[PDB]
């Protein structure tokens, strides 16, 4: 219905805004774009399902997220990919992991403050009906 398509449009607007706020934070620069297969040619052999905040924006616009739960699974994916690809004790890896965990915690804190649970529940019920 028309009401429902306005619900999802509102969701998209909210998701773009959250994503942009993450994307402009200096700590999260490494997560803003896909990994360059020139600079890191083994990346695609290790990480089966790459994700980054640019790709999140594309997915928003493609209407791939009907719920914030589905968006957050992608934020989680950015974080888990980073923990997997950068598992070692060295400072580079540790820095990446610290930032990946900060990314996730920030995404969740924003959504916690700014997303009405009844709006999420409506999204979930519209999704379930399709």
């Amino acid at each position: 219905s028309m009401q429902e398509e306005d619900t999802f449009r509102e969701l998209r607007i909210f998701l773009r805004n959250v994503t942009h706020r993450l994307a402009i934070d200096k700590r999260f620069r490494v997560f803003t774009k896909p990994v360059d297969p020139d600079e890191v040619p083994d990346y695609v052999t290790v990480i089966k399902q790459p994700m980054d905040l640019s790709s999140v924006i594309s997915k928003i616009d493609l209407h791939k997220y009907l719920t914030v739960k589905d968006y957050l699974r992608d934020i989680d994916l950015i974080c888990s990919n980073a923990l997997e690809y950068n598992p070692d004790r060295d400072p580079g890896d540790r820095l990446i992991r610290h930032r990946a965990c900060a990314l996730r915690d920030t995404a969740y804190a924003i959504i916690k403050e700014e997303l009405d649970e009844d709006f999420e529940q409506l999204c979930e019920e519209i999704q379930e009906s399709r």
